[PDB]
């Protein structure tokens, strides 16, 4: 079986390259990050801009949701991550620490705590409450590319362009698992499955890897698509078919079987490297987002 996602919207608005577009875990809204410093809210179901979120002083690289869809963070240029309240647009909280720009973001569960990744090579732990850093982990040798707690926050996975995959324990900061292959190419994407056993892994020679956390083993690769230069999210789509979700250089979506590792569709549309992908939660959706020759999202759905 394939899916069948038909393009529905085409969200403009962004003025520069998007960078990341995540749905609320409520399934209600699409937030969107940009180059342009702003954060863009959107209807999930019928593409509608609702409103722009400012106050970063340089471009945004990613954003993340809180478990009850009412807080975002960002991850910014200017070496801050910011806590918003959707409902208000209000900055709740700078997290100020890193020495560099910070890359990638995300709330644990719970979502008293945000971990964060920098081109600084640390992975910073922070409290929700009080905006304060928890604990600096010296995570990496190069850019943090992201960075991802597992179901129950009790884990995060980062990778970096050093081409090293690290999975920590939240609670002690310590390195629990280093993933190597024998070559180290840039990882430059991570996140756990939804179950948390695996470990999705983009790397810049244009593979995706799906390894088995606990064992240490590569299990499935997925190819096709290309992927030398850029950070390019890549997905779980677990609302129909199980599939791998990926942008592409080739300005395509890709979407694999998880099983087979064929290639079951390719979404043409957009006119630049498609950056960002993301998975409905719970309907057959999928949002896309482009950098700056385009600077679109696209609303994907499928009967499966
Ligand atoms: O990918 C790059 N720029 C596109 C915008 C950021 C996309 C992004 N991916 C993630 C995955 O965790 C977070 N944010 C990039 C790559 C190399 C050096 C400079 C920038």
């Amino acid at each position: 079986v394939k899916p069948n996602y038909a393009l529905k919207f085409t969200l403009a608005g962004h003025t520069k390259a998007v960078s990341s577009v995540k749905f609320s875990p409520n399934g209600e809204w699409l937030a969107s990050s940009s180059a342009d410093k702003l954060i863009k809210i959107w209807g999930a179901y019928d593409g509608k801009f609702e409103k722009t979120i400012s106050g970063h002083k340089l471009g945004i690289s990613d954003v993340a949701w809180s478990s009850d869809s009412n807080l975002l963070v960002s991850a910014s240029d200017d070496k801050t991550l910011k806590i918003w309240d959707v409902s208000s647009g209000k900055c709740l909280k700078t997290l100020k620490g890193h020495s560099n720009y910070v890359f990638c973001c995300n709330f644990n569960p719970q979502s008293n705590l945000i971990v964060s990744g920098s081109f600084d090579e640390s992975v910073r732990i922070w409290d929700v409450k009080t905006g304060k850093c928890l604990k600096t982990l010296p995570a990496h040798s190069d850019p943090v590319s992201a960075v991802h707690f597992n179901r129950d926050g009790s884990l995060i996975v980062s990778s970096s362009y050093d081409g090293l995959c690290r999975i920590w324990d939240t609670a002690s900061g310590q390195c629990l698992k280093t993933l190597i292959d024998d070559d180290n190419p840039p990882v430059s994407f991570v996140k756990f499955s939804p179950n948390g056993k695996y470990i999705l892994a983009a790397t810049l020679d244009n593979t995706l890897k799906l390894w088995d956390y606990s064992k240490g083993k590569c299990l499935k690769t997925y190819t096709g698509h290309k992927n030398e230069k850029y950070c390019i999210f890549a997905n779980f789509s677990v609302t129909g078919g199980k599939w791998i979700v990926s942008g592409s250089e080739d300005n395509l979506v890709y979407i694999w079987n998880l099983q087979t590792k064929e290639i079951v569709q390719k979404l043409q549309g957009h006119t630049d490297v498609v950056i960002s992908t993301a998975c409905h939660p719970t309907e057959n959706i999928i949002a896309s987002a482009a950098l700056e020759n385009d600077k679109t999202i696209k609303l994907w759905k499928s009967d499966c």
